[PDB]
């Protein structure tokens, strides 16, 4: 307070490199089977949780207190993502359909009806009058969401889609498969610009854009994370220590304190790396089973992760930087 605010801490000439300290603050438990994927919403106040047990859950993000269930899908959910606003919810279902929900009331919107088999993933574009979804059934579709109604089928894989998701201004969306590629698919004209194949084509379990869209994150079941200048089709940098030979496991950039990559993993951890020198610099311990899904707060250097079975719940941390 007043004058003694102003306080000099000091020159220091050579930088001391940052590692994070996630530090467990909250355990969400209430779904009844494996979880599948957690996100934040984009205005930070809450978290969103999927399950094989049928449920949505909406969790506060920084007291982690349960606020509500959102319920109608008729088997299990693997992915859910909010719109823009923080408003809506799309789920990804077991039940061959993606439902888009209204956070505050619970109640579904619209049921996207198109995919033949299980949806595995699906995203909002930036805009959020799109959704991508991806399926079992070999294809991206990509849906208009104040009608409902399927804009493009792109016959994306030959195997089913591991994940979807747009760029930073809704224009390009990635895709990856089991059948081992990443590909880079123009939104307006469904074109496909560009295959990336790791060489020995690996499964790819999941993919997303860098926040300034210049870059693909890229998990193999080989137990490696990528880097990649999707646009020069080079490889930039490698993540490696965690362990992925079986599952889709969500990746993330954390970019409100430190840059990091952040991952689960099949060994019941999360992973954190140095995102330049590809250093681990941090892994959490608390799961008791596989941590399929992981994601960083918008604003705040939170982590939501979330596991199988074995376990069933989410936990928060968090960290000074």
């Amino acid at each position: 307070s007043g004058r003694e605010n102003l306080y000099f801490q000091g020159t220091q000439s050579k930088p001391t490199p940052v590692k994070p300290n996630y530090a467990l603050k909250f355990t969400l438990a209430g779904h009844t089977k494996a979880v599948s994927s957690v996100k934040f919403s984009p205005n930070g106040e809450w978290l969103a949780s999927s399950s094989a047990d049928k449920l949505i859950k909406i969790w506060g993000a920084y007291d982690g207190k349960f606020e509500k269930t959102i319920s109608g899908h008729k088997l299990g959910i693997s992915d859910v993502a909010w719109s823009s606003d923080s408003n809506l919810l799309v789920s990804a279902s077991d039940d061959k359909t993606l439902k888009i929900w209204d956070v505050s009331s619970g109640k579904c919107l619209k049921t996207l009806k198109g995919h033949s088999n299980y949806v595995f993933c699906c995203n909002f574009n930036p805009q959020s009058n799109l959704i991508v979804s991806g399926s079992f059934d070999e294809s991206v579709r990509i849906w208009d969401v104040k009608t409902g109604k399927c804009l493009k089928t792109l016959p994306a894989h030959s195997d089913p889609v591991s994940a979807v998701h747009f760029n930073r201004d809704g224009s390009l969306i990635v895709s990856s498969s089991y059948d081992g590629l990443c590909r880079i698919w123009d939104t307006a004209s469904g074109q496909c610009l560009k295959t990336l194949i790791d060489d020995d084509n690996p499964p790819v379990s999941f993919v997303k854009f860098s926040p300034n869209g210049k870059y693909i994150l890229a998990a193999t079941l080989d137990n490696t994370l990528k880097l990649w200048d999707y646009s020069k089709g080079k490889c930039l940098k490698t993540y490696t220590g965690h362990k992925n030979e079986k599952y889709c496991i969500f990746a993330n950039f954390s970019v409100t304190g430190g840059k990091w990559i952040v991952s689960g993993s099949e060994d019941n951890l999360v992973y954190i790396w140095n995102l330049q020198t590809k250093e681990i610099v941090q892994k959490l311990q608390g799961h008791t089973d596989v941590v399929i899904s992981t994601a960083c707060h918008p604003t705040e250097n939170i982590i939501a992760s979330a596991a199988l079975e074995n376990d069933k719940t989410i936990k928060l941390w968090k960290s000074d930087c």
